């Protein structure tokens, strides 16, 4: 009927427009209550039980805050109530496409299960949004509140995934370009999605968040840069932006790429792979889908959530025994053992095509220690992690426009040397974790010897614990001594 | 083997003894990751996604804090490392018995589904603890860390459920105070409450007024009637009254939220309609229903909030009735709130009369033009007992205190000795009425029946009475 | 000029209109940086170092929030930018009149020092506001931003102190009545001043605040009640309002009336009394004022802050030796010793005129025990504390109007039985603390005997520690056994 | 033995040993209630009203936490109750020496006022501690609780200031070396003083703190490194340590070196300099001291707090008119105007002795543009700020010892390459702020031209707003285009 107030622990009392309420009260959206924001992280950080549902409300709310604040400071932008609603909707709905365990699904599982396809949760969101609209008679309700469904549905989808291919967008013209920089910012990565998860994940994880989004909003203006209207930050605030990405990096290093969290994700992925053939999910017209193919039909995908984990865990079907056994090993905490961590040196970069060949390389190393057990390629997992500021090797701050107190409509650029000598020199790196599937004390000892040898052989960094875990191997490498 | 560190958002970095790690890393305990602390509340408070698992770690940690602090202030108590471990274990394990959606399971579902049994999550915890111990070879590991399994397993169980003349056999009278930590039957002041106040507030987005750390610093053990009891400092009496006021606030704002409760009611109804067709494998391959898994711990292990999604995602036409109710939850087609009232004077509605109340509302005769006529089954009447944890009694009368000038001398404090601004009564009842018929005309009619029923039973005027039923409220002179 | 942004720990980033900046950047306002919010409380709660300055910004900000939210929900109220500014100004400025150590000055010191006058910090605020306006050329600046100084200065003053004398206000007409319910609510005590201090004092004290003002604002509406437009709360929210006053009461019982905090306030007051003759403060035209008379000249009052404490403490003048000695006893923590606490029973009420006669009564009690020392009236302090819900014996919730979801413009009333049986029966009480100026073990023992006897004699409540501190006295009273 | 409980907003309920209570309840310690932690910062961050008093309790408490935790994990260290008390006392007392406005006094005022002396607040603390002990009969009370005053007073002083000149300490032997790494860590800068201020300043400022000290403590162990027992961190925690110093840097950049906060500190310092001749503070035997000389007599220093600001501000003495006028300009917010900010490039490092010559350099620049006014050296302030990780150009993490999960008693080292490529390359930098004493629009315009020219001339970084504030000057420098 009218506006709903929702009490969120992060944002406090949030107003929801009745149109958003209608979008929210659908199985496509409610689905998000059953997908953990951080997947395997919950198995390391016991506070991190939060789901995509609450994150989505926060992204929607923040999207609305930014656009509304821009509108109030700059009425010359001609931001309408219609524009605000579409930005809120895009904010709510950009998480619709997440599969079970969020980033494990599109980052680990689908690449292994369906190598030939290229899938992202963003594509999923678009498809799921379409399904949500059509299955719930949303278009009449959009019209009722002054939206024009054809243009606006397009606008929403473009905000989530980018150009559906000179001005490449068809939902809004160039004079509203800045509206595409709110929910998902392809230019520099500063968007409201990040802002909600920094705050939300920190609150649940028990880490403290150093970024203040409210301050960013108060200092945000729209200015012309190269004949486009873009969201600009106040020049003074440049330090806070570098801090925002440092914060992003901290969350990744401490929580999202936690070495045990990642191994749990790997084990859950492995169980899904072994379960994939025997789990069936009913989609459109009674047709059946696998976990790995539910991404092709939105009706099936609706019913694809973290419940899959428990479906496997509680199953009696002997065909699911292999999948079920892996998950039971998670419950007993018989996890694959962390062997160590290393990095490439200088400009050495490990390509995506070489990932499969790395367990073989570790097993082929010839450490000079007496070993009771001999280990093979399949006993090792090598997890290559790309740690960056969101834009590969590029500095995202070079893609931010700024303004000064004295000329608020004049956009400017700020280079890294203009800010601080204490900032990072590089903006992308790689971490290599090694784990061993053999969990006894003797195998783990052996694994450590192979690993440290492989590091020496590839001229990678000395593992931090190198002298402790492999005292007979580390002296051969002069660079480490 | 040394300590594992867990980072909890409420308590920060918590150390876990390797024995507790072993108890935690079992399917019986890990199960608790899949049971929401506040069940249906998550459908009202979007922050309230937290599970019993994390609550359990917190209860364990706090239990350890209290016993350890008592030990350090009073070494004459002779609290051993053994005693601390058993109190921590009891703290961890007192939530083992919770079913799907926590309090809805033992408070709504089992009473309706299995009226002949008397079941509490506490009994469940004892049974589940036994199963956890036996299924995971914990006894050898208890011995390894200096526990004596026979005495100590008993001690742990007694802390969770109470006594199975000094009624306890896990510890003697000289250690009586150890039974006042995890679950305090005497006055309700225990560590389980302290963790949930803090945890639920952090997730719900309300702020918690109670400071447990301050209570611990002012806690002492003193002799009262030949028993050693945990006493509070006399000055702190105001904070204790505040602690129960806080408990009451959490209940009124969150745990008994009118929509949260209706969602709990709907989920319970779906479980009832699903109970015949969901099967859970227990011991030796035997099959159990949702309502009977409480009789076999192996089945109960696999009984979590996943039941909700099992029903919701099912295709079996036998589950259509249950599935339809849950789909109505997703679409937010909920039973509509009609209004709320209370009994007056000493009037107390007994548990046996709950069933007869929808009939009473439908039988009321409001003197107005009604487009629809409504029947008993169209109404839900939810009776809620709001109290300070001890029925009509004041829990502060069951707290012993001490003074700065005589720290070993226990005393009592009466309510007039504290404040005239305190509550006169310590128990009350709320009656919510809802309508299963959701259209505008039915809701209008429902409100007329309801306000009439209030007048007829001499209950309190509903707050919105003049707005929802302007033609009914003038008949009652006491209301104006 | 545009807005200045202030980062407050309680409210986050606050915007200040350039007019408010001008009012703030004056010695009359800046003065408030040197007056502690909680006076003597800082000597008990080490976090409570905050000053009236920051509290004032918060009251101003919140005043603006409430009026602005009302305006946005109900444009039919015709709240202008002019109205918002005046409410913000009244919010900023309602603390201008506070003397050194806030409530101790108007609550303890002036009543003792100048019994014939009736002074309140609110009157002080009006006078100080007038002085601020005139001394800083504010009127031209008010005109610049669309205010009409004659009407508006009046409006501001009326918000702070009430009618300067049928509609009794002359700053605004009946159709804007609700604007008088924001900064200082004479009707029920629900105002923004309280809201800032609950939040601010809790944050500094290390108590946690259970009241959510943001939620109140979202549920606040203006409705007609008895031909007046009043701020109404949503019916559901009634529980939270009772809780708001319970919270107020908790803050008083734990912090503002802490037994040691109050004795420190008593000692500081006593030092000020002994110093009052010899401290001189320059006012208008070089004229000299005492601490107790600076309230008569705003120029002197400007220079009257917590610095008075340190002026006395650091003085060398032998005439200030008496005052200086008391303050040195505070530093050494040689405080008057707490003897005990009691309350009147039934309808017994101790009147303000009888406070002086109470130490005599305690000393005149006849305990019938062996006493090494005999104590006199001047050895005892009796502190009478009025604890209420803000409106004497009355329930403030009976003076709150409500509305329902189904009829948002229709005001209603809610009686106490309509809410809960667990609520307080009485809404005012008195606490009596007794202290002894003699600090040795024997005097303290004797003092406790006199005190417990006096309780018995006056038929007051049994002191909590009665059986411990006076085991020979408590058995005579059958009501206590 | 009764412990006293203090409720701190940061740490919650803190127990104080009766000996610490005795040290606290003295004028030498209580003095700290009247010195603001962040001096001038309060004039920018209105929450930052907190004083050194509360900070000191926190440092004491944390010192006790660390030593106590080390004792419980490693009883082989033989940490006694005596050792814990001395570490707590050192923690309490390391802030005793702070003057009015904390770091402004030792960082700005004394260097200008007394160039011939080398004074630090740490030396002040030692002297003040000595005075506190002797003036309050603390030595007998130390003996009562098992301390041996001669050895232990030495130990406490050494913890605060370092060696009072092969093992350089005489309070404790090499086997207790780690006890010197708690209150003030000269080796790497990881100490409990930092931990309390990160938490405390953030809580008051309204910034959020990303460092978790409790986690550091749980991962801290004592291990042998080069025949010394040192506090070691877990190898995994190395990232958190880099983050700790990044956090320190953030606090400095956002708050402690805020451009307005620093100008207020400069103005207060200037007023103190002009007041120094005419303010008298009574010390030992009735002798009189100036603000700049009270550091030579502890009895005078006791009475030297932020009250000096208000003494000057409220004075009528015409000799204080110059000092009083500057402070009145603070109240009216007629502050020296920020012109801009720059940094040195390459290896250029501006020495402390050259600070005085910089305003001359700026005024001597020849921008050659239409200028209504000509500005002189005395019209400019140049503030040089050293931003570092606590150890000049060195990486503090190279001076941290670590241990591994697999060998907890074996200390190791970790190089920067072994951690992350995303870390800083340099660990020290300089910021140069320029301000103008002339506040009109025309002078400010001129000042900006001189400034940007001076940047070009010295080959410093382009000011961020350079193209806006000086569009005719920035094109001459090719490196900036
Ligand atoms: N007292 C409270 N304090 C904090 N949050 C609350 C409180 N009551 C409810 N909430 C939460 C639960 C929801 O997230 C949100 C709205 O709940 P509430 O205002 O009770 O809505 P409702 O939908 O039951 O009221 P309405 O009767 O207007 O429909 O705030
Ligand atoms: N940097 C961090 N800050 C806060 N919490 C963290 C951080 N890293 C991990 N945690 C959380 C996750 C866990 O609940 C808890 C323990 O994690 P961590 O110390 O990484 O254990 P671990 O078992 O992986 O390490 P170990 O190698 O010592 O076994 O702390
Ligand atoms: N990085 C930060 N994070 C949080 N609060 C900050 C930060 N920097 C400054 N503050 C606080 C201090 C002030 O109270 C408020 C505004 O400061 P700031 O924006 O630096 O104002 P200013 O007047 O110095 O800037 P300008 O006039 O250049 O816009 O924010
Ligand atoms: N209810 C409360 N909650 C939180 N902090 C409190 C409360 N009451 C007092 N405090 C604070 C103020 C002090 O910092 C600290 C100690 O207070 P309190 O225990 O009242 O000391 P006290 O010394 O007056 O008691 P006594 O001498 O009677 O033991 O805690
Ligand atoms: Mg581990
Ligand atoms: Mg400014
Ligand atoms: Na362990
Ligand atoms: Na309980
Ligand atoms: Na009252």
């Amino acid at each position: 009927d009218t506006m709903k107030v929702i009490n969120d622990p992060i944002h406090g009392h949030i107003e929801l427009h009745p149109l958003l309420v209608r979008i929210i009260d659908t199985p496509q959206f409610q689905r998000l209550r059953y997908i953990k924001q951080l997947g395997g992280g919950y198995y390391v950080f016991p506070g991190a039980s939060h789901n995509r549902f609450e994150h989505s409300l926060g992204v929607g709310y923040l999207a609305g805050c930014l656009v509304h604040a821009l509108g109030e400071k700059q009425p010359e932008l001609q931001i309408s109530e219609r524009d605000v609603l579409c930005v809120q909707i895009a904010g709510l709905c950009r998480n619709l496409g997440h599969g079970p365990f969020s980033h494990m699904f599109d980052g680990r599982f689908i690449p292994l299960a369906r190598p030939e396809v290229k899938w992202t949760h963003e594509q999923g969101s678009v498809m799921m949004f379409e399904h949500l609209i059509n299955s719930n008679g949303i278009k009449p309700v959009m019209e009722q509140y002054g939206l024009i469904p054809e243009e606006d549905i397009c606008f929403i989808k473009e905000q989530i995934v980018g150009p559906l291919e000179l001005w490449p967008y068809k939902g809004r013209p160039e004079n509203k370009s800045f509206l595409y920089e709110i929910v998902s910012n392809k230019r520099n990565g500063i968007d409201v999605d990040k802002w909600d998860y920094f705050a939300r994940d920190c609150h649940h994880l028990g880490i403290q968040n150093n970024f203040d989004y409210k301050r960013f909003i108060k200092f945000a203006r729209v200015c012309e840069v190269d004949n486009e209207l873009r969201i600009c930050a106040r020049d003074k605030e440049v330090g806070n932006l570098y801090d925002m990405f440092h914060t992003r990096n901290s969350l990744h290093r401490r929580a999202y790429q936690h070495k045990v969290g990642n191994i749990i994700d790997t084990m859950i992925t492995d169980a899904f792979l072994k379960a994939d053939d025997y789990i069936e999910i009913t989609g459109a017209g009674g047709k059946k889908y696998r976990i790995s193919t539910a991404i092709d039909d939105m009706e099936a995908y609706t019913k694809l959530t973290d419940n899959i984990f428990l479906e496997i865990l509680y199953s009696t079907d002997p065909k699911l025994k292999d999948a079920r056994e892996i998950l039971k090993q998670i419950e007993y905490r018989n996890l694959f053992k962390y062997v160590g961590e290393t990095q490439p040196t200088g400009q050495i970069k490990i390509k995506r095509e070489d990932y499969e060949s790395l367990p073989k390389e570790v097993a082929s190393a010839k450490p000079k220690v007496l070993l009771d057990v001999k280990l093979k390629a399949e006993d090792f997992i090598v997890d290559v992690i790309n740690m960056d500021y969101g834009m590969q090797e590029k500095n995202p701050i070079d893609h931010v426009s700024f303004y000064c107190k004295t000329a608020p409509n004049r956009a400017i650029r700020i280079t890294k040397n203009q800010v601080s000598q204490l900032l990072p020199e590089k903006f992308a790196e790689q971490l290599i974790r090694v784990y061993c599937k053999k969990v006894d004390r003797k195998s783990l000892y052996a694994a450590r010897q192979y690993f440290v040898q492989w590091c020496a052989d590839r001229n990678f960094t000395k593992p931090q614990d190198g002298d402790v875990i492999a005292p007979l191997i580390t002296p051969q490498k002069k660079e480490w001594n």
